[PDB]
């Protein structure tokens, strides 16, 4: 089994991604039920680094949104790096984490293991680079797809 997703922008862009449970079962569950009940509907990136790493969750850019999910620093079973397109929650260790998430354009090695990576880009990835500070996410969706 495994899952899926896709980040419609509001500037049209797309980020096309996959999700893999067995990095963190707990972690892309709930970034599921968020992302198909609206919730990212109207976040931001707010942190956007044109070629390498962008943070994004921000409510109209009011920080955390009332997401109810709280994660800690997971590790297993698969390994957490931040490479080419990886996608992390973000958090700063046990009962930290929220709705905000990175996504990799470029590897950052002094990050893996830093967050929890639950998911990765597979494609769109370049709406990454080419993304504005503040971009708006338009539809953030999460189907099944082993």
């Amino acid at each position: 089994m495994a899952k899926k997703g896709y980040i419609l922008m509001e500037n049209g862009g797309k980020i096309e991604f996959e999700l893999f449970p067995n990095e963190a079962p707990v972690t892309v569950a709930n970034f599921e039920k968020l992302a198909n009940e609206g919730f990212y509907n109207g976040l931001t990136f707010h942190r956007v680094i044109p070629g390498f790493v962008s943070q994004g969750g921000c409510p109209r850019g009011n920080g955390t949104g009332d997401a109810g999910y709280t994660i800690p620093c997971e590790t297993d079973n698969n390994p957490h790096r931040h490479v080419t397109g990886a996608m992390s929650m973000a958090h700063r260790g046990r009962d930290t984490g929220s709705c905000q998430f990175f996504i990799v354009h470029e590897p950052q090695p002094h990050l893996d293991g830093v967050h929890t990576v639950f998911g990765q880009v597979t494609s769109g990835m370049d709406v990454v680079r080419t993304m504005k500070n503040g971009d708006v996410m338009k539809e953030v969706k999460v189907f099944d797809e082993p």
